[PDB]
């Protein structure tokens, strides 16, 4: 049977990036919807469990994606709610690539930093968005001591509840209105990531390479001025006087094979659920 | 040239079950639309005829469907308008899934029957929605004496009226408001079908069980509480006394067999039109 | 990797002809857009030029179509604007087909007239919409004397300018308000091209057989009364006396031809532009 994913995008229209890499990780055919919702998509999935039996479902997959995050798991979680004993199939989530890039990220800083980053202090700044909350819960599963920061106390502590919850952690946030601000928390961390807004600085290279403490930064923005000064895009695991850096694009090297990956074992077996935790768990695998 | 298959879907956005049909049943790309009316799919068929000639022709296809049967065959006819001369690729026509669900239907009570129901009594109860009315039909074709029922004889006779002008034969209507009007209506029948809306039951076990007459029941109703009782939808000839039952699932799984054969039929000429009469043919062969 | 193209569609849906043509001229896998401006194609544009790279950025390509021209240049234009160094992909324009039909037409008539129409007089009739315009482009490109004319000198004189800016050549304009002034407009002429609205004569049988200079006419129209009279749709070098016409329908072959062909090329670089000099360049090596 031809390999058939049906993308379910919050958008009005469906992400031309997902279909590309859908695409390119093994599906033979991609049907896209958008306008999708927790009350429309019931029907869709019907679609897929009651067209193909026993080895032939697997090759049906479902991938939910679009720009807001909090609108792809509503829909994902209807979509696992429609399914029902063995009447199911493989299904992905990864909004604005969020999942996939935060796995990535956290994969290769745990790889470089040994293996493991139980106990050690862990800050991430502007980490009040999809990939710094994902992010700040894949570390905080590894026993790091987790430190959410933001420009405003109450937006921070929100995102930590909201990944508390979620994850079953405890991560703490932190009100860092200024550069000054964001200087300080990163004081005794071990690991520092900035997942900050397209374009923007958060930390230069004097605020992270004067702290004896720090092992290694990991900066999510591709786009000059990136958030960690004195360090390029392509760095990946790149040496600096003690620290070592991880740059966008050295981390987006990773999530596009990573996301492609995902795509191809969605079709390996019809019970596949890729969350946070499962994409990170093969992250792990190809570091 | 690559077969493709042009979707033309009533409904906001096309139907999923639709779409995996069609390529287990051989398209190489499906190219699906919402919203289709009478008006606009003129300009679409119009992209299926004037851009490939002589042979390659039969490698371009359109299937209408959608969950309003009505609205789907004041489609279906647009389509057929727009054809002139040679201009034409074959069409099929399956909203809401009516006409194959229909044929898988009949077809097998038909075979099950011996192959030959000319001159025996057949009822069709709440007939009156679009599986009923081409279940009525389809009988009527083969020989069979129909009797079309539901609630109200206004509506019953004019579904009756539909199908007779639609169809060239002679279906007779008859009102049965409550049990014991179905239950009264089925004595000395050959064959009783329940085409009723979803979750109900239109003939307890004690209406047809204890009935001489009756050789064959069928029930499109999947969901419990079932068109008939004392069945299990998965019934496919199951004998029960001196009589053989077909529970809507057992109805189904032809259904979704007959469904892609049709797909596959579309590629093989540029003049196949499937609606009713041809679906019912391959059917036969298939049951 | 796999033959991408993604079809920004300024209409509501889009175009079914530019899916088949597209599947004939090579592509593997085609995703389409409605309702696309200039607004919201860039972050579709971002989706093929970030997602594959080295040897595989070529494999992924972008048509932009739709009904209005104007609105058709826009999106165009808005999607050259979104590249930037290596991040680009081929691309072509060919809104309402006009520029592979005024290409096909063009090539055919200077083939037909020895390979050559330098420093010869050229007229195109109703020249103001999208067909008559590139017609009298590409006629200026190869060194004609170009008069494009219409009821009304203001409109007339606009698409010359517009022209004239476009494609940096000089064509004339001129106002041929009724049958009179057309009939004198093209006395004189080496050849003319009737480029009016659908369903409408341009130029009577006696306006064209009766002139010596005419060698070749060629008409875009093919709804009777169609725009040159005395000559069959299906045309194509068809002589009359001493001179050769091109009907809409020989022409029409030859677009089709050339359109497929013209997406083909779009995945051999990843920095094709296609709109109507590269169309025109493959047309003449395919009349
Ligand atoms: N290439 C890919 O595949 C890919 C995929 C996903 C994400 N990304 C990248 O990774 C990064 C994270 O994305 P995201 O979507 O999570 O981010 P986001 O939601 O756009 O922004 C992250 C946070 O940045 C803070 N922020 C915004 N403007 C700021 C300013 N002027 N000063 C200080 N803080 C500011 C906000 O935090 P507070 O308001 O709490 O301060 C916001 O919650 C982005 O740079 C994005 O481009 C790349
Ligand atoms: N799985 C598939 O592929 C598939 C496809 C199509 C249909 N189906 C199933 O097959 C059946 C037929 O579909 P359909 O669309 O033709 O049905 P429908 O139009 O939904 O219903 C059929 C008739 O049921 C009668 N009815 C409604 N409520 C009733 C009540 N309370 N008591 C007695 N009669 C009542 C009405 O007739 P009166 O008003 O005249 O009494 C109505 O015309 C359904 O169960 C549907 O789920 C399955
Ligand atoms: N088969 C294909 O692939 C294909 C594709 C595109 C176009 N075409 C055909 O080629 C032709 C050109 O298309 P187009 O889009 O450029 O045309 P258009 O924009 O519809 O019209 C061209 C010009 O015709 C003139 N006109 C309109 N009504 C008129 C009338 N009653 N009397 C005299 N002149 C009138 C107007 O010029 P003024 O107002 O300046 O006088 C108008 O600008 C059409 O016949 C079209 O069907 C075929």
């Amino acid at each position: 049977s031809k390999k058939l994913l049906f993308q379910f995008d919050t958008d009005a229209t469906p992400s031309v990036f997902d279909v590309v890499v859908g695409y390119d990780g093994g599906a033979d055919h991609i049907t896209g919807y958008g306008n999708v919702t927790p009350d429309n998509v019931g029907a869709y999935v019907d679609g897929t469990i009651y067209t193909r039996g026993g080895k032939e479902k697997q090759s049906t997959a479902i991938f939910v994606g679009g720009g807001d995050m909090a609108a792809g798991e509503r829909v994902f979680e209807a979509v696992k709610k429609r399914f029902f004993g063995p009447f199911r199939v493989s299904c992905m989530l990864d909004s604005n690539g969020s999942n996939t890039t935060a796995a990535a990220g956290v994969a290769l800083v745990v790889k470089a930093a040994g293996g493991s980053v139980k106990g050690k202090k862990a800050v991430v700044l502007a980490g009040t968005g999809p990939v710094g909350m994902r992010s700040a819960a894949l570390l905080a599963g590894e026993g790091a001591e987790v430190v959410l920061c933001g420009r405003k106390l109450d937006k921070a502590q929100a995102a930590a509840d909201s990944v508390n919850k979620r994850f079953k952690v405890n991560v703490t946030a932190a009100e860092t209105a200024d550069d000054a601000s964001r200087a300080e928390a990163v004081k005794g961390a071990h690991f520092v990531f900035t997942a900050g807004a397209i374009g923007l600085e958060l930390l230069p290279q004097a605020a992270w390479q004067n702290e004896s403490s720090i092992e290694i930064v990991a900066d999510y923005n591709a786009q000059p001025p990136l958030g960690i000064g004195g360090i390029d895009a392509t760095d990946k695991g790149k040496e600096y006087g003690g620290k070592r850096a991880f740059g966008a694009l050295g981390i987006g090297g990773l999530k596009l094979k990573l996301h492609r990956a995902c795509i191809a074992k969605l079709f390996e077996s019809s019970e596949g659920v890729f969350d946070a935790e499962e994409i990170y768990k093969l992250a792990k695998e190809m570091a």
